[PDB]
């Protein structure tokens, strides 16, 4: 399909994809000295609501949670945000070994993995499929993970993947709000951006936290243990699953602080 090994993966993306090598492509490092100040920049605000959760699923190259998106329940706004994104998603993303598992990069640190929390343009579109592909569509919040002491947070989350082992396998989820694993101060960067993965659709805007969170090594074990294989097949670790950074191609990283 595409993929993280050495023949489907992130190097061979432009093949299938060309996008990959746009000028609004995501993962990448972000300089410190380089950022720009903006007063404009609004806090960011999010109230979601636990009863919108819905499901965690394999998906062969990673796990994802799934929220229920047909009202505005569970909504992000403020920074530099006009309309109000609709909670979808989140997952996460991590490496081989601990020292490499981020995507995004802090002058030129590589933290162990990395949250995403994904939301859709409702104030516009209609659905996340129309969203997906539009500028202004997706809107994503990006937690670096730095190895160090076990997240507590994390342990609903954890505790799911044993039932969710092999490739589409999917069990409910439920009561769940996933701003408990944001970072307590809500500093970030933002820059206009892509999907890290295919499609690689130019349609996501990046809010990066300044601060990171936690995770021991051993829970970024339970990651590398999920199966990408599907049940009965030979075992084969999803070990991991994160871009490479990608150039700016000229775009500005703005910090709100
Ligand atoms: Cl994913
Ligand atoms: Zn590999
Ligand atoms: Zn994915
Ligand atoms: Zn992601």
């Amino acid at each position: 399909d595409w993929g993280y090994d050495d023949k489907n993966g992130p190097e061979q993306w432009s093949k299938l994809y060309p996008i990959a090598n746009g000028n609004n492509q995501s993962p990448v490092d972000i300089k410190t000295s380089e950022t720009k100040h903006d007063t404009s920049l609004k806090p960011i605000s999010v109230s979601y609501n636990p009863a919108t959760a819905k499901e965690i699923i394999n998906v062969g190259h990673s796990f994802r949670v799934n929220f229920e998106d047909n009202d505005n329940r569970s909504v992000l706004k403020g920074g530099p945000f006009s309309d109000s994104y609709r909670l979808f998603q989140f997952h996460f993303h991590w490496g081989s070994t601990n020292e490499h598992g981020s995507e995004h990069t802090v002058d030129g640190v590589k933290y162990s993995a990395e949250l995403h929390v994904a939301h859709w343009n409702s104030a516009k579109y209609s659905s996340l499929a129309e969203a997906a592909s539009k500028a202004d569509g997706l809107a994503v919040i990006g937690v670096l993970m730095k190895v160090g002491e076990a997240n507590p947070k994390l342990q609903k989350v954890l505790d799911a993947l044993q039932a969710i082992k092999t490739k589409g396998k999917r069990a409910p989820f439920t009561n769940f709000d996933p701003s408990t694993l944001l970072p307590s101060s809500l500093d970030f960067w933002t820059y206009p951006g892509s999907l890290t993965h295919p499609p690689l659709y130019e349609s996501v805007t990046w809010i990066i936290c300044k601060e990171s969170i936690s995770v021991s090594s051993e829970q970024l074990a339970q990651f590398r243990s999920l199966l990408s294989n599907v049940e009965g097949d030979n075992a084969v670790p999803m070990q991991h699953n994160n871009r490479p950074t990608q150039p700016l191609k000229g775009r500005t990283v703005r910090a709100s602080f």
